[PDB]
């Protein structure tokens, strides 16, 4: 019963530790893309490593016009003392909102709902339509740079109406290109051959190189860092 | 109206341009893993250049123990004449087989149904098990080396007895660390602490280092391979 | 949908912060009587004062052949933060177990339910039948000593096979004297007339002083220690 | 299927032995709150003790703005005969409505029901009509009135103070006769509330001062006592 | 909904203040009849006086072989303190059990229910079977000794093989004779009026006079009873 | 589904041997009563000497504002040879309609249905409302005079606010006093023991003697009148 | 909702006045035909004039083993009165039974059921099997001759394997001659055609004059009675 | 469900080998009656000597105002082909529309419907209601004089109003003589006799003559023309 992508957020009323507020609403109001993000319970060491690894990636969310909300299977009270917890044994400040779903009925609507199942991030964008969605189970910590390159993607996408190749930047055919949507009639396909503007393998592979220079290396920063073995660890000072 | 995670993959016949199988039991019986991908439909671009990226990190499956298996709304005879584009094109040859689901039956079966809703990664252990999926959009290709690092880090937590923390193995708090499930009764948590036999940040956050550099090195290669330029794009030298 | 007085405790397997157990088999196959009582969420200010009133009235309901145990919709790992939270803020060791009970599974299944409507006491006895139950609202702490005069009396009334008056053993017209249960029949209540064996109102107003010096001494005790004012608040030495 | 707490309590007429009234309507309309109390049958020795317990306390439920009213599965006729043995044997009048509740209508209604047995429950009721507290003892077992009069001087000054109010009230061993701030649910409330400086504190949840007037502290503390002492006198003896 | 007319008594148990009874079972094993004579509450004046005057001719219901049994909503304990006071205020004790129906049970059973509809006379004989009904209103006392002719002219019939002319033993036309059901065919009906063993008006219209004159006088004393105003009223020696 | 004491009588239509007709209206319009009283067939016996008791009463049902009406299951055609028969045969004349109701539709919608079962006297006042029914079984003749004490008895409870005790005029606790509808409250009754104004045995049994003279005698006479033994049987007579 | 030619006769028990019987059995075990003719109700002057019509046709129905049944919308009595009616005023008995249908039970089961619309005769044949159904309106009474001459004609029909032609014996084509079942195949056809052994007017038109002389005229001599105007009427000699 | 006697002809656009029509508008517009009669299947004998009957008739038909109309389970090709036999080789033209009803729908509508079982009589009157039905079965030929008696006794039973004797104008009780509804209230019934108006046998048969002598010879004349055996055969002059 969860939702598909292409498909609005379903429209929900939810308590967090920053207050009420009503999704998708309350980003789309604001301009806003928003992730998601899922945690089966308070105090756990796998998701408090992803609080911690989205809050060093706060910066980097707003500078794309994103906004962070978790969502855990306990109440506001623990929220709060966990975001304590973490601030204070780990010396990082979690700055955005968790929901507070006991009884579960958040998860439920989405799909989500045992408890080990609430996992899962929704990508939503500033209309309010869900645009991915990754279901990592509990055990394995997500990889935050993806969700980055995600996003940082399907911006480029939506402004330069161009689909987007497997491992952009780093495509393997055409590197850093993005790829023109292919036509869907004969006489679309044959303009397009006789247009002779964009580099071709076949009428429904054209693509061309109009993202600029710092969106291409925006991109490889993330995956860089996600590839990087961390100079400091967090427990060392901790 | 997905499979969640952790359920068994859904019983099916299916017809492949390499014969007709039963998913799970055909990579069951071989006590293989299998990561199963969608596509809307043949001689579409973002689906190519990810075909391409599979079948270029295909002995990287295979050393894990993974059987890949595709999957898009189109007839056996469109997938082989898709495929032979491939190698003609691109010179890559696709070594895995792909659904033949016109109809769009399979894809039904698993929520993932329109068309432009049909995408989506399952990843699925030799026991049948759903242990991951990932919806991008037709627009957003696959991040593949973030695929491998996923098996890779639950075949570890799975032989180790571990959960993995966000972005292994270059975890901002523990780096290459993995985490011990977190006790659930209160004697088991006192005589965790009281063990001393773990790295803690308290009685639910123990971790160790029980991973060898092998396993270590071969996950940060994924992501290191992801983040690197591609010296000779693939469309040049094609 | 909440039980009736006088039936079974619904059949049910439930994790608490001690472990998995049947309820209510747990206990019935150990001849105790137990107390189940209900809490909105963990780190919330009424339901710690009502922890810490059972933990001090702990040995009262042992030596009764009772056992406590606590219910609140968060998950173990949040219980037993709470509890360590309690101990060293307040000293007091909270000695029984507490359901966690994330997606408030077990509170729906009683009736209790969003989620403030979590409150409310079970008093079960050693056959597993509820034979009292209480509703406080979440602003209004329990008075723990009513708990115990509640079973002392039912126990009584069990063994001696008699009702119990209001406010016993100080009731204001037959002090500590416990009721006959009525006659049913004419004939029954003649009988027990010319018997001239109770003290008589009516023939269905009949008592006796059938409970020792020892038990009614000891029910007077629980409300003595609910009227005064203890001699050292906990909060000053902590 | 009972209401629940939080829950107004349901509309409807009901005949009593001063007569036929609205429910929660006609106490609402006075500004009062009720004790609603249940049942199973006429001339039973359980309820005829609650009954008197009550009465002794009529003045204690006025002070508090509180109106009592019974219920029991039996025609009117019987209620009347009841109280009247009542008064005439043990020389207590019975001064507050009984509900008639003859083939189980209301009891049903309230959820309470060959059973009957089951027609027990208190529910104490606010003066906008919300269900604040209910009680369910067995038939075999007397209520303790004084804990009910506790309820709700505990709950009204609750209301009128704001304040939560904790396990026994007003001798809670961890704060006494202190009252509880009920909880921040957002960060920079919780935070706000740390910096005023301006409460007792345990943690940023776990806030209280001492607002109760002194009256209201002894008032609460003798319902307690009066629970708790050996009654000089008996009724039966006097009878 | 009404048991009707030559229906089974609906079989049931029920408790009186002579204690539990199965109906009409209890009054079939004994060959006896019975009169179930139903009441909206106890403590009303209508009532008493039909109680009172079925009491007064309980003897005359025993030497026909008819037991009686009240039915009233409201319970044994009411019950049994309305007929106390019967016997010290009116001087005359009533010998027969009362069902207790709080809830109104039994009179929804038998379609008697509002309580004001509960009214109703049943007249069950030795077979289980209803044989006459009555209804009269809360505010109109039953006749009795119309009762006692009802089943003193049923017994007659049963056993006479017999129809009971209107008014019997005082009709019209026929007087204290006694109707001879009436043929159902063309040969039984030629056959009888070539009998002659009957008086005769028609065919369908035979009679004769068989009942014994004790019978006859039996019947009558009912009805000169009900006609005499007593010499003594009970309010008087009261 | 019989009708209950105090509904008003179904509303229907009607044929009889005397016309169409609207019930209860046809009554209601002329401030009348009416009886109605079924039977299972034509040319029976029993039913015969209904009639007939019915039309030697007829004055005294006029007197007292009551019309009579048959019903029984037989066409009209029948209804009127009957009639015919028995006032050739008997001498008497019957001056009331009988519903035909060939089909049994009329005792259909009364309750009363086979056939045999199709007995019962409705006893409805001049509002339209049903105030007494009895249910005498085919083989049984009703005792016409006590319909007469009936509807005169509750006439004069209507027209003087009381009920009537049983045996009425001749009750053996009150004679022909009337009874005061008991008090429903404890004022009320409080009010009434105060006030003197009525004879007592308690607060809810009060009385007092309003009904003239002549209404009692006349009560009296039906009763007088049932208990005679005829002068003159109408079979001799013819 | 009536049966239709073809179907056996519905199974049933019914009343008459000459006692219980079962149809259609009850004419099957003595290899006896009946006809069923349906009345709306008794002392009803058509229906009168079609039994007397029936019973003088007696003997000739019997002569073909054709017994007669009635049925009206009245008692058993009121069926044996209008019976006495017509021997005493006619002179002439009615010796076939009719059946007791008050409610109408019989006649709603065959679909005759108002009243009016309870008319309809029933040719049943020996097998229980209905033949023919006439349905003449309560205001037009019956050919009975005609009901002669179609279970003679039928008879015929079975036995010598015959369909008869209209107003058989007269038919203007072919006057006594019986109609040969036409052959249903190409073969049959040209083999009857073959074989000369008919006349004919086509081979789907075969006949031959197969029938006695005396079962001709029998036939001719109930429609000669048909036409004759009676010598000497019921009513003059009445 | 064939429709019931009284009842309106189904309202129905037929297509017949005159055209498509109404029914029953095409006839009630013309103030027509009409004979709809049926028919299995085309080229079959007895409905062959059943149409020749008809044609024959067909100006006794005329002259009381009576349209003929035919249904069979053929196709308006087969009809005509069957008239053209008809004429061709009995020399008969056959002047009526028969219903082209392949399928079955107008049967099917009309009750009738295997396929034999498509057979039946219905004569409808000026207002267009079903007045008399008539069901021989397929291998029993109509008697074609008696639907002409029936219409025109029913023509006299409507002007004169009257019923018809059965065997009328022969019936042996009454003659000619038609029948005076009876009277159904007890006033009309006794106005009737003291009336002496009517010839008469009881209040319920009265009768006169009314009709004319020349109806009266008319109707007997149809029966005499069914009486006769026909000299000159229409078989012999082909």
């Amino acid at each position: 019963s969860i939702p598909l992508i292409g498909e609005r957020f379903p429209e929900m009323e939810v308590t967090t530790d920053h207050g009420v507020i009503k999704l998708p609403d309350h980003y789309v109001s604001q301009g806003k893309w928003f992730v998601l993000f899922s945690h089966p319970a308070d105090f756990t060491p796998v998701c408090t490593t992803e609080f911690v690894s989205f809050a060093r990636r706060y910066e980097d969310f707003q500078r794309l016009g994103v906004d962070l909300i978790g969502l855990s299977v306990d109440s506001v009270f623990s929220h709060i003392k966990w975001k304590e917890w973490i601030e204070r044994h780990i010396g990082v400040r979690i700055p955005f909102p968790i929901i507070a779903d006991p009884q579960g009925t958040v998860a439920r609507r989405l799909g989500l709902l045992a408890t080990h199942t609430v996992r899962g991030v929704f990508i939503v964008d500033a209309r309010g339509v869900i645009r991915t969605m990754l279901y990592y189970p509990m055990e394995l910590g997500r990889l935050v740079d993806e969700i980055l390159r995600i996003v940082k993607a399907l911006k480029l996408g939506d402004s330069l109406k161009r689909a987007v190749p497997a491992d952009w930047p780093n495509n393997e055919i055409i590197g850093e290109g993005l790829i023109v949507p292919p036509p869907t009639t004969e006489d679309q396909a044959r303009a397009r051959m006789e247009s002779g503007q964009y580099r071709s393998l076949d009428w429904w592979f054209c693509w061309d190189t109009p993202a600029s220079r710092d969106d291409v290396e925006e991109a490889r920063r993330y995956l860089r860092r996600a590839a990087e073995k961390p100079a400091k660890l967090l427990y060392e000072e901790a």
